[PDB]
C-alpha cells in the first residue's frame, strides 16, 4: 500500500526517469535493437519479439510521430541535424521542430547534450525561454517540437537595422533577465550570441539552443578563460557574452574581430588593450562603462557577485520600462508578418543508418527516456 | 486527444501486454540482462545502466519480493519448483507461494506454461479456481501468491477415508462445474487429476495447477505438447504426443471418469506396475476395463464412468455439460447443482491454526545462469509476469 504508493508517485512524475514514456520507450527501443534476423537465432530474443509483435506495431501507430507533420520550410541547419517549420496536420498549428540524428551523435561521441535541452525548453516555465511542446523519435531521429519564434534572431535583426543605443539598452536588459533565469535553474549556457537569441510575434526576446548548457557544481563570444581552459569556470563567462553582445549592436563589428581565428583569440586574450571604441562610433559614457565592465579577468567581472549589480548600472536607466514589466512594454521592432509560416526573417537553407548488426549493440539505449508529452 | 485515450486505455488494462507491471519488467529484465563487466566494455551499455542505477535500485527497494514473507513449510515439489507455505511479513496473513526456476525452464526449453497459469488464477473471479493475489519475480524465480488450501487434495482424502458413494456423487459434482467453468473460459486442462484437486477451509474444491492448460481455437481444439503420470490420461492424448494428433474438452471428461472408478474402487481402473503397462491397459479400454466384483459401487455409477471410459467420437460431454448433470447418479436429497458449493461438504477441516499444513505430507541448493560474454536476454522470456491485484 504504502511502497505501492511510493512508486506510483515516482511514475507519475513527469520529471522522472520511470515515466510511462519513459518506459514506453525502453520497450520500443529494446525491440528496435533486437529485431534483426541473426539476433532471432536467439530463443529468447525472438519468442519474446513474436509476444510483442503487433502491440508495438500499434503503439507506434498511436504514438505521436513526424508523419503528423507537414514540412513547410528548413529554417536551421545544425552539427547533429536541422530546423524545419512545420504543420501539425490534426490541429494545423504551427511549430519549429529540431532534429537530431542518431547516427552522428552515437559516430562522434556526442549523445548527452539533449537531456538538459530538452528539460529547460519543457520545464523552465518562463516567458525568457523557447517552450517545448513535445519531444518524441523514431529510429533514426530525435524530434523536438517547440513554439516557434517568427520574429527571427539578432542577428538578423543587427544586418537589418542600425540599432540605436535605446534599444540596444532593451535588449541587452532582456538577455540579462533570460540569463537570470538559467542561471537560477542551475545552468551555464556557455554559447550566448545573437544566433541564440530569437524574437517572437511581439518582438521581445526568447533564448534557444541549448545544446552546450552544463549543470553548475564561435571564437568572436567567447570569453578569455574559455580559451584558457580548453576542456573549471561558472556563470561570470556568459556575462561576457553580454559585454560582446552590446558592444557588436552599438558599434556593428565584434570587439575582436580578426580575418583569421588566431587573430581573434589573440585579441580575446590581450582585451585589457585591444578593447578599442572607435571614434566614429555613437556610443554613450555608460555604454562604454558596462561593455568594459563585462569585458574583463573573470575575477572580478560584473555579475560574479548576481545580477542585481548589472540591473542597478546607469546605462539600464529610462522612461520606457522597468525590470518588473520590461516583457509587457511595446518592443522596439514588431515584426510585420504575413501569415502563420512566414518565416521572411530567417534566411534561406540549402543542403546514413546504422549498419544491420550481427549481435546486440543498444544503438537505441542512449536516447531511452527521451519521449515528453506535455 | 482520441489516440492518446486508445494508449491510455491499453497501458490501464490489468490484462494488457504494456500495463505498467510489464513495462517495469522490460526495465528490470534489460539492466540485468546487461549489467555484467563484459557488456559494460560497450558505451551504449555502460552509460544506460550508470542513467538507470539508483532508480532500479529504488524500484528493486518498493517492489514485492521473497523477503517480504517468511517461509513456515515445504508443501509442493514440482518440476521446476517448490511451493511453500507462507506468511507475508507486514499483513501477518498466510498464503501458499508457488516458485518456479528460470534457469530450469530455459535449460529445459519450457518457459511459457505459466501464463495461463497465471491468467487462470488472476482473472477467473471463480469460486472453482484458486486464486492468484500477486505474481512477482527475482532474477532466479517467478512467484505465485495464491490463496491456501488447508483441507489439501483429494489424493489425501482418498488414502484418509473409504469414501462412500454419497461423498463421491459430491466431489465429482464439484469437478463437474470446476470444468465446466473453466472449458467456458476457452481453457483445456489437459492434467485432471486427485493431485490437482484441493479444499478450501470449507472442504469445498478448487482446482489448481495449470500448467497443461491450453486455450481452445475457435473449433474447441488444441495442439500438442508435455505428460508423466499416465492413469488418468485419455487414450486420444496419448495418440496424439507421438504424432501431431488433435483433441478437445472432451478429454477432462475422461479424467473424471478415472476419478470417480478412483473414488469409489479404491484403486485407478488401468493400473500397472510400469508406467507402459499403464498405457496399454488405458489403449485397451473397451477391454480393460473392468469392476472387480469385490467393489462396493451402483449400477448408476458404473454407468456413468462407462459413460467417460469411451472412445471420443461417443465419449459424454462431448454435447456440451448438461448431459452430464441430467445424468440419474447425480440425483440426491442433499444440493442441487445451482447451490451445492454452499451446502455442507462432506469433511470440513478441523485445524488448529493459520499455518496448519497437517493435510499436506512433509517434504525434504539451485543453480544459476552463467556470467554471460554477451547478451543472451535470459530474463525476457519472463517480461510481463508481474500482476499485483
Ligand atoms: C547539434 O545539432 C543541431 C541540429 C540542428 C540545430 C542545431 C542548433 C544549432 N540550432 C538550434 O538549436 C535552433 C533550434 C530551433 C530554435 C528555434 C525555435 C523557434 N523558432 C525558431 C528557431 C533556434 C535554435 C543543432
Ligand atoms: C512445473 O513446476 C512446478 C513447480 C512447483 C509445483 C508444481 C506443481 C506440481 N504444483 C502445483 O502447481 C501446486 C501449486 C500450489 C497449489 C496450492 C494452492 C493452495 N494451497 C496449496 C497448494 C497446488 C498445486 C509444478
Ligand atoms: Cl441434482
Amino acid at each position: 500500500a504504502s511502497r505501492q504508493r511510493k512508486l506510483e508517485a515516482l511514475i507519475r512524475d513527469p520529471r522522472s526517469p520511470i515515466n510511462v514514456e519513459s518506459l514506453l520507450d525502453g520497450l520500443n527501443s529494446l525491440v528496435l535493437d533486437l529485431d534483426f534476423p541473426a539476433l532471432r537465432k536467439n530463443k529468447n530474443i525472438d519468442n519474446f519479439l513474436n509476444r510483442y509483435e503487433k502491440i508495438v506495431k500499434k503503439i507506434r501507430g498511436l504514438q505521436m510521430k513526424a508523419e503528423d507533420y507537414d514540412v513547410v520550410k528548413v529554417i536551421g541547419r545544425g552539427a547533429f541535424g536541422e530546423v524545419q517549420l512545420v504543420r501539425h496536420k490534426a490541429s494545423q498549428k504551427v511549430y519549429a521542430m529540431k532534429l537530431l540524428s542518431k547516427f552522428e551523435m552515437i559516430k562522434r561521441s556526442d549523445s548527452a547534450f539533449f537531456w538538459e535541452e530538452r528539460d529547460i525548453m519543457a520545464f523552465a516555465n518562463s516567458p525568457w525561454v523557447v517552450q517545448l511542446f513535445y519531444a518524441f523519435q523514431d529510429d533514426r531521429y530525435l524530434y523536438m517540437v517547440m513554439e516557434y519564434m517568427p520574429g527571427g534572431d539578432l542577428v538578423n535583426l543587427m544586418s537589418n537595422y542600425d540599432v540605436p543605443e535605446k534599444w540596444a539598452k532593451f535588449y541587452t536588459a532582456e538577455v540579462v533577465l533570460a540569463l537570470d533565469a538559467i542561471h537560477s535553474m542551475g545552468l551555464i549556457h556557455r554559447d550566448v550570441k545573437p544566433d541564440n537569441m530569437l524574437l517572437d510575434k511581439h518582438g521581445h526576446l526568447k533564448l534557444a539552443d541549448f545544446g552546450t548548457c552544463m549543470k553548475m557544481d564561435t571564437p568572436d563570444y567567447i570569453s578569455p578563460e574559455v580559451l584558457k581552459s580548453q576542456g573549471f569556470y561558472g556563470r561570470e563567462c556568459d556575462w561576457w557574452s553580454v559585454g560582446v553582445f552590446l558592444y557588436e549592436m552599438l558599434v556593428g563589428d565584434t570587439p575582436f574581430y580578426a580575418d583569421s581565428l588566431v587573430g581573434t583569440y589573440s585579441k580575446i586574450m590581450d582585451h585589457k588593450n585591444s578593447l578599442c571604441f572607435p571614434e566614429d562610433a555613437e556610443i554613450s559614457k555608460h555604454a562604454k562603462n558596462l561593455i568594459c565592465a563585462f569585458l574583463t579577468d573573470r575575477e572580478v567581472r560584473l555579475g560574479r557577485n548576481g545580477v542585481e549589480e548589472i540591473r542597478q548600472h546607469p546605462f539600464f536607466k529610462n522612461d520606457q520600462w522597468h525590470w518588473d514589466n520590461i516583457r509587457e512594454t511595446a518592443a522596439p521592432v514588431v515584426p510585420e508578418l504575413s501569415s502563420d509560416i512566414d518565416s521572411s526573417n530567417f534566411d534561406d537553407i540549402e543542403d546514413e543508418t546504422f549498419p544491420i548488426p550481427k549481435a546486440f549493440v543498444g544503438n537505441q539505449l542512449p536516447f531511452i527516456g527521451f519521449t515528453y508529452y506535455r
